[PDB]
């Protein structure tokens, strides 16, 4: 078994090393928490880590991995940040370690993967679910944390876990926002100051919608569309109101409003809870 | 937690019930063994059960489930037999319990699934791997047992376990045969006495090949083909020599010879280890 130093950051890149350390720790009664990321960490990621850390005695495992793009699809102080959060395990595998036999067996999501973010990127969620399934098997966490920021991803992870009978609790963590409401994202770094200012329209549109919703679903959608239309440098890709599981919105109930929009070349996403009437 | 009576047969049909009992038993140090079947049990299945039982203190879980056919694909004393073998858990889920949300997330095998048995049934191994992945997650066995009888299936399960980082040992169990060499199978029950007699040709052809192989790969294939051609009521679907992982056979080394053949309407399979020269 590789060395593990409790109460310090321990970095592993081989799946077998994390699997052995995780198994040994879980046997002592320390619950293991998994927080999957693509690195370039910010306060949105740190909220997931802090939620994992709230679990007494937990070993928090944060993975950093950028899954390769499949055919036809286009597209640092991380460890220091994790250490300062009291994360004990960082898992940083190479592509070759994750895929030693290439892309062979994979996960095929259900049809929700072709909707919304799957429209522009029809293979994206197959990659996500394949990687998350692997991380779950390597780490064997008690709980795994995903942000509401990627709501469709979170819903699909719930489907993965239900459909494959996975014995992990999926924990969704609320979106972390800047003071003006802009959802935090590493992509925000691509925005120039004017685009950053204009980008507040996404959260402004969704929050306006969530309040407009006392007057019903159409009022909510129309309020959001009006705010986005008022922002000249924001080009909307989609703005959709769905039920909480991303099926069709019901006449009366809880739903989710999702937007994707481009500021110049940068595509941003946001979503919010909606209660109808 | 559902009742569990040690040293007796316990039957569960709900995934959650087996998952809770398995988790509780594993915590006591009893290792859990999983033997997946489609019921209609015979001595070939019992060999898998006996191999599982050899593991001291093991709880043997035998699942009985017939996975539904996907679109475009065509096609009792089981519990008493398991009880007499000292099996403590039989898991007998309905289709609805296995697929409460229908066929949604599934496993997509690698390209070996389209070869050999996947030729006639291109969706068959996706169903197999999906079901086995679910059974593995429900039961969380230390080891899972598959017969060499279904060699391509066994190879694909090894791929599933490697590619998804599954923390289970896959145990292949040698094929159980009748006294004359016919590989045991529930399908043998479909054969009339004359067809049963003729069916010995499959094992005769493979065993002849395994001995002919001192003279090389072509000699081995030709010996097998000659035996099959000598049996007038046996129609060969395929006869292929491959490496042990079912890639192309190497010039010198270990391989596997696989045959599929029809006697009237009944399709039978057999395979054997081959050592080249
Ligand atoms: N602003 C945010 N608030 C909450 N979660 C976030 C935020 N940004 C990213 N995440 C979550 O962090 C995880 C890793 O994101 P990524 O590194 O973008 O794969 C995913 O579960 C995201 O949904
Ligand atoms: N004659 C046999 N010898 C060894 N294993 C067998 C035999 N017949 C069936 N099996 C194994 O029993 C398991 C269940 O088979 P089935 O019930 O046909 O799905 C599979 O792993 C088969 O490969």
């Amino acid at each position: 078994i590789p060395a593990f130093h409790p109460g310090e950051l321990n970095v592993y890149s081989a799946p077998g090393d994390v699997a052995d350390v995780s198994r040994a720790l879980r046997l002592t009664g320390r619950r293991v928490m998994l927080v999957p990321t693509m690195g370039a960490l910010h306060e949105g990621h740190l909220a997931l880590v802090r939620a994992a850390k709230r679990v007494p005695g937990s070993v928090v495992v944060v993975s950093i991995f950028v899954n390769p793009m499949q055919f036809g699809a286009g597209g640092d102080d991380d460890l220091a940040q994790l250490r300062a959060e009291g994360v004990e395990i960082a898992f940083t595998p190479t592509t070759a370690a994750m895929y030693p036999d290439g892309l062979r067996t994979t996960v095929q999501p259900g049809p929700l993967a072709a909707e919304l973010e799957g429209g522009p990127r029809p293979t994206h969620f197959a990659g996500v679910l394949t990687v998350v399934l692997k991380l779950l098997q390597i780490v064997r966490p008690d709980r795994v944390f995903f942000g509401e920021k990627d709501y469709q991803q979170l819903v699909l992870i719930r489907q993965l876990v239900a459909d494959f009978n996975l014995d992990v609790a999926v924990v969704g963590v609320p979106t972390v926002r800047e003071a003006d409401g802009l959802a935090m994202s590493s992509r925000n770094r691509y925005l120039d100051p004017a685009q950053r200012a204009a980008a507040v329209a996404l959260s402004a549109a969704l929050t306006a919608a969530a309040h407009a919703a006392t007057a019903g679903a159409q009022a909510a959608l129309d309020a959001a569309r009006a705010v986005l239309d008022a922002a000249p440098g924001v080009a909307v890709d989609y703005l959709e109101l769905r039920d909480i599981g991303l099926g069709p919105m019901p006449l009366n109930g809880s739903g989710r409003l999702l937007v994707a929009a481009r500021l110049g070349t940068t595509r941003l996403l946001d979503n919010i809870a909606i209660e109808i009437g």
